[PDB]
């Protein structure tokens, strides 16, 4: 599937388990629309958020919500989201992943773009 | 000086310079209302965004304009921009400094409050 | 398996492909000695370095050989290599992933061990 | 001063203090002779290191004791220390500084040289 997120914790070592990701696309009228959802399985992955065919060229972001995350486990972080903005499929169909390290006080995100 | 911002190059190892930076703070309705902007120096640092006086505790985002800093080295990169969103929280310490790392596919931030 | 290496690359946004890898483990007279070596395939993953009988308690050291990678594409990096020094398998055998981002002047490594 | 450590902590959003930092120098056996050391301060920076008359070219290794540093605040970390090694080339600039950010289970490090 063209749009996949893979998580891991850095205090932890380990995946990061049941992290929602909301993922949006920007209409038309230059609002975020909802565009698809899910959280990270026990490997830390989301698989299954969208289709070739719905995942058309556009603005996305892709939220993934680490204070839920971190609160979730009882620990007070820094960053309310990590937000990933990007222009997806404007050459064409491609395969997107969304790397992210999570820290309470610190994140980081790497795109895969695959052809 | 509450608010700091820094941002690192990881490709060219040196500071990203002439890097804009836009805070907003959360309104009441939830919209993003200008707070403070400026371009990173050339130690890649954004010194005098605010003052304590205007810097109460709430929701403040840090867009950092990754775009335009790729594209006018002559590369394409992955992100539109990079976002920090986070609580400022009078309990525990008052400075804050927004650290990002920028790759063209990446970028990373670390925040340091004391 | 029980040790594993996974490497993306920073500024392509793709796996890091033919990266090679050398592991060592500490022997008795405190020398590194040679452990298992190999190179990251298509997907940036290194399977198959060692097994769970060979993989026994030992401090390793898995150097990860980013000048050699960055030199095959013809660029100039800061690092001579990234290096990860663990005490392994000290409280049972568990399974290690090393997970690494690349870029020229920076890296970036996290453990992932599960049981 | 060409040679300059700064080590982050993404736990607790901080400097690391009082990180014990080695560097050594590789000889002409391939062998790591010590060439400088410290603790990083409360800003989580190790400055005086060295001078530009020591700091000639060559290959260094920069050891930071992370180990001790996550043992002090009752947590077991993975990584026996974090190693940083690269070539000083005067080709280029001058001053490097070697950042760290440091989790449990993670290290990052980037370079700057200005
Ligand atoms: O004050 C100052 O001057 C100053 C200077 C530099 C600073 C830094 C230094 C290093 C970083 O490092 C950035 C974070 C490290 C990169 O993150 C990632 C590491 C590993 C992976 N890997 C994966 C994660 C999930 C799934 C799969 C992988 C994989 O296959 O590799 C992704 C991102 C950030 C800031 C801070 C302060």
């Amino acid at each position: 599937c063209p749009l996949m997120v893979k998580v891991l914790d850095a205090v932890r070592g380990s995946p990061a388990i049941n992290v929602a990701v909301h993922v949006f696309r920007k209409a038309a009228d230059d609002t975020w629309e909802p565009f698809a959802s899910g959280k990270t399985s026990e490997s830390g992955e989301l698989h299954g958020l969208t289709t070739e065919e719905e995942f058309v060229e556009g603005i996305y972001k892709v939220e993934i919500d680490t204070k839920s995350y971190w609160k979730a486990l009882g620990i007070s972080p820094f960053h309310e989201h990590a937000e990933v903005v990007f222009t997806a499929n404007d050459s064409g169909p491609r395969r997107y992943t969304i790397a992210a390290l999570l820290s309470p006080y610190s994140y980081s995100t790497t795109a895969v773009v695959t052809n």
